[PDB]
C-alpha cells in the first residue's frame, strides 16, 4: 500500500541566498514515525527511495525548491513518466497539483514518489485548521528573519513548531483517509462520496459524457454568482443598515430545485413546453432594455466587448448572443423588455428534485450530531459537491523549465482535453441561487445597496416585510441576519467597510443590534488586501486610489522562491 507523509521546509529570505534551512515529514498513518532535519539533499535523498505520496501544505512554495533539485540533479520534465523523469500537473493559472517524480521501472510496475499538495484537499491556513478542527496548535512562530548560515542548527523551539505544523496537517488529512476520501482535491472527495451514496453505476446513467460540440453550447449558460453593487450608494459613506446572508446556497438549490439529469434533446427555434424535458436552454439573439425599478441582470461574456463583470441595462444599439437556463431567461424578462427577439435553437432536458437529497440529509446529519474536525470535514464534503460538475475541459497548463538564471520558470504546455462530468446541473445550480438572490434582492429594491452571491445588504435595520417569512437563523435555505452596522461604505463588488454593532454573550463579542450592542467592529473587505494592510484603512482613507507595499507576492529566485513587498492598491 503505498504509505502517506505530511511535509513542510522552512526557507531563507534573502532573494540572493534561498534555501531551505529546515524540513520535516510525518507518516499520516503512523504519527510516531517523523524526522526533522536540515538538508533538502538528505530530504531529496529519501523522497527517492520512500516511494510514497508526500503532501504539503501549499505545494506551489516548497513544489519550487523541488523542482530546482531535481533539475539540477538528474531529472526533466516528462508527460510519460521515464527513468529519471518527473511529471506535473500545473495550470495555466498557477495552481500546483502534483509532481510524479519516476526513478524507472521493475516489472511494469513504477518506481516512484508523489508530491501532492494538502491545501488543495484542506482550503484553509495551518492555523485556522487547527482551531476549527480543534488540534492542538503552538502559539507564536518562528522568528522569520534571522540569519541562519548553512548547515544552521535547528534549535529546539524551531523544532516543536516544525513537528507542530505537520502534526496538525498529518491529524487532518488522516480523518479524511480514514473515510475512503483519498482524491487529490475536495471536490473530488466530494463527487466521490455523492457516487458512493448513489453507487457509479446510476451516476453513469443519469449524468451522460456530452460530446465536446454539445458541452461547448452548454458551457455558453454557465455564469457565477451574483456581485453588484448599487450605483446609488458607489462610493457614498452611509448610515446604518443589514446584512442577510442565505444558509448553505448551494446545498439548498441542490436540496430542491428541479435540476437536469441525462442525454438531451436538441431542437429548432423557441423551445415547447414538454412535461418529460422540463428544463432546458434557449440560444436566443435579441436588443433588450432594463425596466423601471428593476435590478441588472444579464452580463455578457467577459472580453466579448461590452464589459466584463458588469450588468447591462441595455444592448445598447447592438444585437446580444445569448444561451440562457430557462431559469435566467424567466428572469430577464420579469427585468427587461425584450425586442428584435429571435429564438435559434436549444437543448432540453429530463429533470428531477430528489438527485441529492440522500447525500446531502447524511453529511448534514453528521454536521449536526458533530464537532471540531469531523464536523468542518462534512461541511467541507457539502460545501464542494457543486463546482465539480463545473469544469473547463480544457485542462492545458505550465510546463516546468530551467530560467538561465538558475531560478524556476514556466511556459505553457499545449491542449489537454479532460472529458465533462456533467455541465448542465453547473448552469442551473448556479442559475438557481442566482435567481434566489435577485428574486430576494428585488423584493427589496427601495432598500437594497449590495449583493454578493449568497447575501444582500440594505438600508435601514428592520427586517423587510416581503422577506420576513423566509428569514430564520439556521434552516437551509432561508435568509439569516447576519449583521447591522452603524455606518458603512462601498467602493465596488466585494470592495467595503462597516461598522458592525457587536455585543458580550458568555465572554465573546458576537453580532449584536441597535437596542442591544456594547460594541463597534470595525470590519474590511477587499479583495486582494492582506490582514495586515486592513490594519491602516479607516473611514476617512478607504477610497479608490489607497495604497500600501506591505503585501508580499512569489518572486522565484535561483533555489525556489522569496516572497518580496509589493505595492497594492485599491482600483
Amino acid at each position: 500500500p503505498r504509505k502517506m507523509y505530511s511535509c513542510a521546509f522552512e526557507t531563507t529570505t534573502k532573494v540572493e541566498d534561498c534555501r531551505v534551512w529546515a524540513y520535516g515529514y510525518m507518516n499520516i498513518e503512523d504519527h510516531s514515525e517523523y524526522k526533522i532535519g536540515n538538508s533538502l539533499d538528505e530530504f531529496m535523498a529519501w523522497v527517492l527511495k520512500v516511494q510514497a505520496d508526500l503532501y504539503f501544505h501549499n505545494l506551489k512554495f516548497a513544489g519550487a525548491f523541488i523542482i530546482n533539485w531535481l533539475e539540477r540533479n538528474g531529472f526533466k520534465w516528462s508527460a510519460d513518466g521515464l527513468p529519471n523523469t518527473y511529471n506535473t500537473i500545473i495550470s495555466r493559472m498557477g495552481q500546483w497539483y502534483m509532481i510524479d517524480i519516476c526513478l524507472g521501472y521493475k516489472g511494469k510496475r513504477k518506481i516512484h514518489t508523489v508530491i501532492y499538495d494538502s491545501l488543495k484537499k484542506l482550503p484553509f491556513p495551518v492555523k485556522k485548521i487547527a482551531k476549527d478542527f480543534k488540534l492542538t496548535v503552538l502559539k507564536g512562530d518562528i522568528d522569520y528573519h534571522k540569519e541562519r548560515p548553512v548547515g544552521y542548527k535547528i534549535t529546539p523551539e524551531e523544532y516543536a513548531y516544525i513537528k507542530n505544523d505537520i502534526q496538525i496537517i498529518a491529524e487532518a488529512l488522516l480523518i479524511q483517509f480514514k473515510q475512503g476520501l483519498d482524491r487529490m482535491t475536495a471536490g473530488s472527495d466530494s463527487l466521490k462520496g455523492f457516487k458512493d451514496i448513489i453507487t457509479t453505476k446510476k451516476f453513469k446513467k443519469v449524468f451522460p459524457t456530452l460530446s465536446l460540440g454539445l458541452d461547448k453550447e452548454v458551457r455558453y449558460a454557465y455564469r457565477g454568482g451574483f456581485t453588484w453593487l448599487n450605483d446609488r450608494f458607489k462610493e457614498k459613506e452611509i448610515g446604518e443598515g443589514m446584512v442577510f446572508d442565505v444558509n448553505s446556497l448551494y446545498p439548498a438549490q441542490m436540496y430542491s430545485r428541479l435540476l437536469p439529469y441525462g442525454e438531451p434533446i436538441v431542437f429548432e427555434g423557441k423551445y415547447v413546453w414538454d412535461e418529460d424535458y422540463p428544463l432546458h436552454i434557449q440560444h436566443i439573439r435579441c436588443e433588450f432594455e432594463l425596466k423601471e425599478g428593476y435590478i441588472p441582470t444579464i452580463q455578457i461574456k467577459r472580453s466579448r466587448f461590452y464589459k466584463g463583470n458588469e450588468y447591462l441595462k441595455s444592448s445598447g444599439g447592438e444585437i446580444a448572443d445569448l444561451w440562457l437556463s430557462n431559469v435566467d431567461l424567466e428572469l430577464m424578462k420579469e427585468h427587461y423588455d425584450l425586442y428584435n427577439v429571435e429564438y435559434i435553437s436549444g437543448l432540453k432536458f429530463k429533470a428531477t428534485t430528489g438527485l441529492f437529497k440522500d447525500f446531502i440529509d447524511k453529511w448534514t446529519y453528521i454536521k449536526t450530531t458533530s464537532e471540531g474536525a469531523i464536523k468542518q470535514l462534512a461541511k467541507l464534503m457539502l460545501n464542494s459537491l457543486y463546482g465539480k460538475f463545473a469544469s473547463n475541459p480544457d485542462v492545458t497548463g505550465k510546463v516546468p523549465y530551467l530560467k538561465e538564471n538558475g531560478a524556476l520558470g514556466f511556459r505553457l504546455g499545449e491542449e489537454e482535453t479532460k472529458d465533462p462530468v456533467y455541465t448542465p446541473m453547473g448552469v442551473f445550480i448556479t442559475a438557481w441561487a442566482r435567481y434566489t438572490t435577485i428574486t430576494a434582492a428585488q423584493a427589496c429594491y427601495d432598500r437594497i445597496i449590495y449583493c454578493d452571491t449568497d447575501s444582500i445588504h440594505l438600508t435601514g435595520t428592520e427586517i423587510p416585510d416581503v422577506i420576513k417569512d423566509i428569514v430564520d437563523p439556521k434552516k437551509l435555505g432561508y435568509w439569516a441576519h447576519e449583521s447591522t452596522f452603524k455606518r458603512a461604505k462601498y467602493l465596488r463588488q466585494k470592495t467595503y467597510i462597516q461598522d458592525i454593532y457587536m455585543k458580550e454573550v458568555d465572554g465573546k463579542l458576537v453580532e449584536g443590534s441597535p437596542d442591544d450592542y456594547t460594541d463597534i467592529k470595525f470590519s474590511v473587505k477587499c479583495a486582494g488586501m492582506t490582514d495586515k494592510i486592513k490594519k491602516e484603512v479607516t473611514f476617512e482613507n478607504f477610497k479608490v486610489g489607497f495604497s500600501r507595499k506591505m503585501k508580499p507576492k512569489p518572486v522565484q529566485v535561483p533555489g525556489g522562491v522569496v516572497l518580496v513587498d509589493d505595492t497594492f492598491t485599491i482600483k
